[PDB]
């Protein structure tokens, strides 16, 4: 209830600089790669095998899984610099922009810009440009560096809007059977973005393109964590009015998705991360 | 020192029954799959990226990684049945048999037998036969049954011998630079089995064949854990014999291979698991 995750647009120049340095050092230390790997590994743990659910997506644990993911990432940041928290990318505000690629998250100070169409959409500006930041592929081996291609596909030309978020916050059920990408009247599936898809979460990945555009490589882009901080904040808001609306399935869902099941690759259950205050952080505007 | 991990050949009938029943329970609950996935996942964490070293193999952390792995597994067995401990498959004495494939470990009441060549080497005897036990491919998807093909490759017609075990135990260095498959005079690399390989650990995988013959799918076979408990036992024995040798590298290995580095996919470090008695178990041979 103490560490403050701020809007990226509210970070000072110094905070932007100190976040970048901390990420770059986590990368240098070999710790960043753990997060890419953890996320890829969860995508091949299906609940159960034969289904299209997995531990981290496409089912109920999507939200607690990434909250734990971000919680551990932030602790790793804090061990380098105890004054650094994970900011969030309020994309729904950027979607108001005439050209959201002009948002300050994309400044050379911070995330760097869209990919260069002349250079196969390689990101060539910012602290994660090719040459300053290595990437790995899905199989875990070295890759070609950061790629981005904002709004390039016809199904996600734009970012999710504020209205897309307000509509999601109105869903009263955390999730609904069969706890997958076809769940109706489900906050989890609304936010993940499978109704009228791709929307919300799914639509951000599709919008950003590059490595963020294919899930198993998405954390190669630091903006991945800023994106998921915003998703986690939006879940946190849902938990203030739908406070107590808790989690489903409580039981008798696939193993790995129930309230007290471990979320692969960890032992943490959804229950363990239900209250973000007890996890030690708050969002600003909370 | 409390939990005693016994030779499979010394297990009573009820012990074998209880071990099997407990593993079937872990499988039915969905917990067993976590150990399949962890093992595949660690192979994809290269230390550093682009090296063939990974979190669980091909470098110094091979031994502690699997000690932690079995420890977690055994603890999951104990949640179900606190009287069940992880036995070890002492393959070096099976190697002494006229026909090692007749070891009691492959009895229908324990691991079940060799694959059916009519059925493309699907195991159809024992508690893990097809129709009683489902398997996953490297992607996490169903793959249609446990396979085994004992001694079928030219590189590994036989299991490792007692002499191979004893000869590894003479190595005084736990590991050596460059902490990879070329490491010479290295207990870790010798036991893992890359010196004129496959030997020892690498050889057991190739000898069992089936899923065990390919490392990312090996844990689909429950004998994987009895194999690794034997690898753990040999290391524990090395640690008794060479009491003033400690883990290597102590620093300046690749991240994930040093004494105090976390072992992906966990936060556990080699230091955390260096003393197997501190982990709450002993092998029967230490007690005799």
């Amino acid at each position: 209830k103490y560490r403050v995750r701020k809007n990226v647009l509210h970070l000072t120049d110094t905070e932007k600089r100190d976040f970048v340095r901390t990420v770059l050092i986590l990368k240098e230390k070999g710790i960043y790669d753990r997060y890419i790997a953890w996320h890829g590994a969860a995508g091949k743990f299906h609940t159960p095998p034969g289904s299209d659910r997995n531990a981290a997506h496409m089912s109920s644990a999507f939200l607690p899984w990434h909250r734990e993911y971000l919680l551990r990432f932030e602790r790793d940041l804090q061990s380098i610099n105890p004054e650094v928290t994970l900011p969030y990318w309020e994309w729904e505000t950027d979607a108001q922009m005439q050209d959201p690629s002009q948002s300050q998250i994309w400044s050379a100070d911070f995330m760097g810009g869209n990919g260069n169409p002349i250079k196969d959409f390689i990101v060539d500006t910012g602290p994660f440009a090719a040459g300053r930041w290595t990437t790995i592929d899905e199989q875990g081996n070295p890759s070609g560096g950061l790629k981005r291609n904002f709004g390039a596909t016809k199904e996600a030309p734009t970012l999710p809007t504020r209205d897309d978020v307000l509509n999601a916050l109105k869903i009263t059920q955390y999730d609904t059977p069969p706890w997958d990408m076809t769940s109706q009247n489900s906050f989890r599936n609304q936010l993940e973005g499978f109704i009228n898809g791709p929307q919300l979460h799914n639509r951000v990945h599709r919008w950003v393109g590059g490595q963020m555009g294919v899930v198993p490589t998405a954390p190669n882009d630091p903006v991945f964590f800023l994106h998921h901080a915003n998703v986690d904040r939006i879940w946190a808001v849902w938990q203030i009015i739908h406070r107590n609306q808790n989690y489903q399935p409580m039981k008798n869902g696939p193993f790995g998705q129930n309230f007290r099941d471990p979320m692969y690759p960890w032992n943490t259950t959804p229950e363990d991360v239900m209250n973000h205050r007890k996890l030690g952080y708050v969002y600003d505007i909370e």
